């Protein structure tokens, strides 16, 4: 009945549901909580992440849900929101059609929830994975519902999106490396009349510091929902269980600094700033994604972004394995591609935490990469692609403006037109294998036909040429070939996740194009 089980219906579990259901994979997701968390959590989604979301219709609604917060331009440090202000302060179109999506997770998640439900994913909230076993043939998972009733869900594969304390990762005996837990915090979600204390003021985030509370205070677009994130010191013997609703009300009220503002605590969650990365992201039929794979220090919001990229990477791979078009070893490439990225990003988070706390060495500041290089400039060291002979390999990240369609990299953004209507290379990707070809590369259509037929996998052919053709992509400014690092007679095979899989810099005479592409694609699909 149900073929991929996801554990966790936070960001990554749901990005997984949307991506698997996009690819016509039967998904059951389980989330122990009765819905998606009202806490804001990770608030910035970088252009690359937005592009990923574009492929499943999530960018436009998320951009719409984000304009409410676009006004929230001011960062400040205060004694209390009602008290004294101590301090207050206030991509680009050749690379990406997307901008930074300033949207809290509690707004992005319901969008992903809706889209997953539309694409036919089964989402069981208030449902807890107790334990699981895996054999040669699949995975058997014990689910306890809200009523306390248990059942065994049978799946081909299990995706662990169950967060930092992932009982799956632990059940599998996958350890973790990194600098570990830096600080322990509690997120306190509450309802309050922010307007009555804000006036015309709108903040992104407020640092609160007075005798009774230190912490990070956020308000939503509506000025009704707020979060207070506070430290606790286990050296003082403080823990989570000290954050009783009494205690939570007292902190929030001292952060507001009013008394007259009625506060309703909705929930507190524990939240650690940590650098901890799984040794392995794949254990036979279990795929570890998200905070379960990589706790990342939150400065730059790399965690939530990395985890959606995890979900995007593994999703089509599972779809290809489940449909018998890819060898089971295709999934191993999830680990090969995303673990180095996971580990690199987690360390990037630590550099940023160090640069922001003003405790970085010039070496930490030297090694800290632009967020666009971290999220868009990735060159997978190895995985589901075929490298170019002779062309020197890329490091893990580069300036994404220097990338020219090297296999293992984001197939570049090239502005096109179809019947006068704007488009890009990116609009072409996300649904299946895409073969793109230059002006002189008309023969590569037969090439795509042969490989598609030979291997039983769809290959959407598009020639990119600088003069019209009704319903044909027009290379408006004649950039495609240069941008993809091929001649006008060349071809570039793009994976479902928009990563370049293979290319021919030159044309291939006769059947050679078809034989080569078949072998290229046979390798990427582990066949
Ligand atoms: C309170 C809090 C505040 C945060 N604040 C920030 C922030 O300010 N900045 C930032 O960059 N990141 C922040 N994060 C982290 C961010 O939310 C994650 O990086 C992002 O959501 C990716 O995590 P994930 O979806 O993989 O896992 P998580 O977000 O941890 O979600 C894991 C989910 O798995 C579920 N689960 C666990 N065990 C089971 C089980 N047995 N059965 C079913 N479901 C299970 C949990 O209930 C949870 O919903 C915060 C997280 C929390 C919890
Ligand atoms: C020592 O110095 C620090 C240490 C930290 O450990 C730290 C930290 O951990 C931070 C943080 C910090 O400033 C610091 C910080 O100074 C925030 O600034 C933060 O990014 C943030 C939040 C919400 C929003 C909402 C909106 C719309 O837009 C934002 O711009 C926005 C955010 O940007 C919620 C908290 C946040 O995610 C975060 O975790």
């Amino acid at each position: 009945g149900t073929r991929v089980l996801i554990v966790g219906g936070s960001l990554v579990g749901l990005s997984t549901a949307v991506f698997l259901a996009h690819h016509d994979v039967p998904v059951t997701l389980v989330e122990r909580h009765p819905g998606t968390s009202i806490h804001p959590r990770a608030v910035g989604y970088y252009p690359r992440t937005a592009e990923l979301l574009a492929t499943v219709g999530v960018e436009a609604p998320a951009k719409a849900a984000a304009s409410g917060f676009e006004k929230h331009r001011t960062r400040a440090g205060v004694e209390s929101l009602a008290g004294e202000v101590l301090f207050s302060k206030e991509e680009l179109a050749d690379l990406t059609p997307s901008s930074l999506l300033l949207l809290p997770q509690d707004r992005l998640e319901p969008i992903l929830r809706a889209r997953a439900e539309e694409l036919g994913a089964e989402l069981r909230f208030g449902a807890e994975l107790r334990s699981f076993t895996q054999d040669a043939d699949g995975v058997s998972a014990v689910v306890r519902d809200a009523d306390g009733g248990e059942s065994v869900v049978r799946a081909d594969y299990l995706v662990a999106a169950d967060g930092p304390r992932s009982t799956v990762r632990e059940a599998l005996g996958i350890g973790r490396e990194g600098r570990g837990v830096l600080s322990r915090h509690v997120s306190i979600a509450f309802g309050a009349d922010f307007a009555a204390v804000l006036g015309e003021r709108r903040y992104s985030v407020v640092h609160v510091q007075n005798d009774r509370v230190t912490g990070i205070l956020v308000h939503d677009d509506t000025l009704t929902e707020g979060t207070l994130i506070v430290g606790y010191d286990p050296e003082k013997g403080e823990g989570l269980d000290d954050f009783t609703d009494a205690r939570c009300a007292e902190l929030v009220s001292a952060a507001i600094g009013s008394d007259d503002v009625a506060v309703t605590i909705r929930s507190r969650f524990p939240w650690d700033m940590a650098e901890l990365v799984a040794d392995a992201f794949v254990s036979d039929r279990v795929l570890v994604a998200g905070d379960a794979a990589h706790q990342i220090p939150p400065t730059g919001g790399y965690g939530a972004n990395t985890g959606i990229a995890d979900a995007f990477n593994l999703s089509w791979k599972l779809a290809h394995v489940l449909a018998g078009t890819a060898g089971r070893a295709l999934l191993d490439t999830y680990d090969e591609e995303r673990r180095p990225v996971g580990l690199y990003t987690a360390r990037q988070g630590s550099l940023q935490l160090a640069v922001r706390s003003r405790t970085a060495t010039e070496e930490q500041r030297e090694a800290a990469h632009d967020a666009m290089r971290v999220t868009m400039g990735q060159a997978y060291p190895s995985g589901a692609f075929v490298a170019d002979a002779g062309a020197d390999p890329l490091p893990l990240t580069s300036d994404p403006r220097t990338l020219r369609g090297e296999p293992g990299t984001r197939a570049p953004y090239v502005v096109l037109e179809r019947d006068g209507a704007p488009l890009s290379t990116l609009d072409l990707f996300g649904d299946g294998f895409v073969l793109l070809v230059g002006a002189d590369g008309g023969s590569w259509a037969e090439a795509a036909g042969e490989a598609a037929a030979g291997l039983g996998v769809g290959i959407a052919f598009h020639r990119v040429a600088p003069d019209a053709g009704e319903g044909r992509p027009v290379d408006v400014h004649g950039r495609w070939a240069e941008a993809y690092g091929v001649g006008a007679a060349g071809a570039v095979l793009v994976r479902p996740d928009g990563i370049v899989a293979w290319r021919s810099r030159d044309g291939m005479p006769g059947g050679a194009g078809g034989r080569a592409l078949t072998a290229a694609l046979r390798t990427v699909l582990a066949r």
